[PDB]
């Protein structure tokens, strides 16, 4: 009926399959822009059955996104760091349509306005700094995302669940806080404050308080839960900020992440300002998945480990 | 006619698939075993349009493996590192059908019979020798290919044509020496020796004389060949060795092979042994695509980069 009608671009992707799944669930008309030599074919085939409209098409076909854009009415982002300044593409058509209500771009992650990260990172969330800075000197209507770190992927790269080791790596001393978050949650919230007025041109933060926790603290609830001990090898920061400077491209990114995370803290190193948005606080009839609701999951029916692209 | 036929395990990897380029180019009937949800629909339409007979099925159907193995004469894997032990499925049904005249398991890189490395890649390695010790206890014929470095794989890794920086990683000094081959030749050359009785149940080193080069020296070439000079950055190989010790898997294995091949230098850190087969002596009409030749290819019509599955 009234139901906004949401684009989500990258909708096949890690995070972004998540965020159509979530807006059909909660009956937006939903459109996917895919390129036609997509592989994720029987993703989109799922996707269709859901009840999504499929588009196929590249970036580069300028027309095509102006006359989609003036079907719609909200519009996401979930490209990958590769294409950050390809969005530039999309927000093109969205000032040349007109009629967009909201613009999400692909932040989900730290709050890049208020946290600095060794060159390799600073590089890459400088690139959506610039998103950001078009979109606001535009005057867009928009939402910015920090959801923080995806919870299955980083309960896979930290705990490696799918490996029978009896070792486990924690960077710098493992003290540092972080909070992470479900991709299912993280999709469905994102669907909502995109057409919730309270998260317009606002920055909203997802900090559910039952999902803040430091590497030392995750792996001994781990160990609780699976009665297995591990044995603690640190990796000291001196090498990893050595690392990122000695390293090639790509490689040198996923390192200077994981000082920012892990070892600087920067997901938790902060204090809300005056017109952020705790994304829990919006909703009393959904809650976010908590980190014990998460080890229950990898002990049950854990999700398979996934890498970024970079 | 009277051609051996070929069945190839792993055809659509990226090794894999210059041997079925090469086994049809030869002359020979061949078969492709490939997973029934494999992505590589394209690409085995490439090889059945080359003349390919395509079967698809897993490891685990001993039943089919043993039927089709009594169809061929030669089998060759070239199966990832996490399927090295998998190739005891294919060893069975080769053993139960016995009609084999000769199999040539996944090695295609350094000679793990004569030299060792760092625990993550010694690992794998003493995985292969496995499958070898197996092979010879049950007297099936065989030739062991150490096809030393994949060229286009490290002339991207190494020199990383498709990026603009103006500084390069040297991994050690990069004074140690190392040997790489052209993916399209390492995959005709093994056909050519899984028949030639010359190759029977020995070990075949793919080392041209013109492949052989240094870190440094094949950065120096590049340079000369582009007109452009980088900044050499330094990795220490003690900072590589703590690496392998402190990072988990799979993350440590590049790393201990990178000190394998370019520190220790262990594809050219051995002389050949009496009973050894260097492949370029092989054939009069044929030879391995040089190093100059290589980066012309590099400049002129660059492949893409590749990573192996760890
Ligand atoms: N907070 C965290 O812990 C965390 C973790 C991972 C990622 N992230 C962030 O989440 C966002 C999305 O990351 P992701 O891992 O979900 O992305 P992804 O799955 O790598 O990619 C999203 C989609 O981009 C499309 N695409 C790929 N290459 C393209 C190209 N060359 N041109 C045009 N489209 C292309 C693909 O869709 P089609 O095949 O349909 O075209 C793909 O499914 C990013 O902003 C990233 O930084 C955050
Ligand atoms: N010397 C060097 O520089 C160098 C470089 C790279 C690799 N290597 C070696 O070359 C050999 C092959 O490596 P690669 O990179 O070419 O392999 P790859 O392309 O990663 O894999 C080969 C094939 O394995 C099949 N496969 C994948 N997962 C499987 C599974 N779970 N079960 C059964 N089959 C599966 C796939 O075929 P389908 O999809 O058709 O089933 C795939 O195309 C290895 O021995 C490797 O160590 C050496
Ligand atoms: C360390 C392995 O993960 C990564 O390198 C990147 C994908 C992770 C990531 C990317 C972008 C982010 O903002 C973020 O903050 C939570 C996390
Ligand atoms: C450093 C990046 O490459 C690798 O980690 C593995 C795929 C390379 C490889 C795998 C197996 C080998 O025997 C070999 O010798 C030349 C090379």
């Amino acid at each position: 009926g009234m139901k906004s009608k949401i684009l989500i671009f990258g909708g096949t992707g890690y995070i972004g399959n998540h965020m159509v799944k979530g807006s059909l669930k909660l009956g937006h008309p939903t459109y996917v822009f895919t390129r036609p030599n997509s592989s994720k074919t029987t993703l989109l085939d799922e996707f269709q059955s859901l009840g999504a409209i499929i588009v196929k098409g590249e970036l580069d076909e300028h027309e095509k996104l102006v006359e989609l854009m003036k079907k719609v009415d909200v519009v996401i982002s979930a490209l990958a760091f590769p294409q950050i300044l390809d969005q530039f593409k999309i927000l093109e058509a969205i000032k040349v349509a007109g009629n967009i209500k909201r613009f999400l771009p692909s932040d989900f992650g730290v709050e890049e306005d208020r946290i600095n990260a060794l060159p390799p990172f600073e590089a890459l969330i400088e690139r959506k700094r610039m998103i950001r800075r078009a979109i606001e000197e535009a005057n867009i209507p928009y939402t910015y995302v920090s959801a923080n770190c995806f919870a299955s992927y980083f309960i896979n790269y930290l705990l490696r669940p799918y490996d029978p080791k009896d070792e486990i790596t924690v960077y710098g001393t493992g003290e540092a806080k972080f909070a992470m978050n479900y991709e299912q949650d993280i999709g469905l919230y994102t669907i909502k404050v995109a057409t919730d007025p309270r998260a317009l041109n606002r920055v909203v933060i997802y900090r559910p308080s039952t999902n803040i926790i430091t590497q030392l603290e995750l792996i001994s609830r781990w160990e609780k839960k699976i009665g297995k001990k591990f044995k603690k090898i640190h990796v000291p920061e001196e090498e990893i900020v050595a690392l990122t400077k000695e390293l090639p491209e790509p490689e040198n990114i996923p390192i200077a992440i994981l000082h920012c995370l892990f070892i600087d803290g920067a997901t938790m190193s902060y204090d809300f300002k005056e017109n952020d948005v705790e994304a829990s606080t919006l909703y009393p009839e959904l809650k976010f998945t908590t980190i014990d609701e998460l080890l229950d999951i990898f002990v049950h029916d854990p999700p398979p480990p996934a890498s970024a692209a970079f």
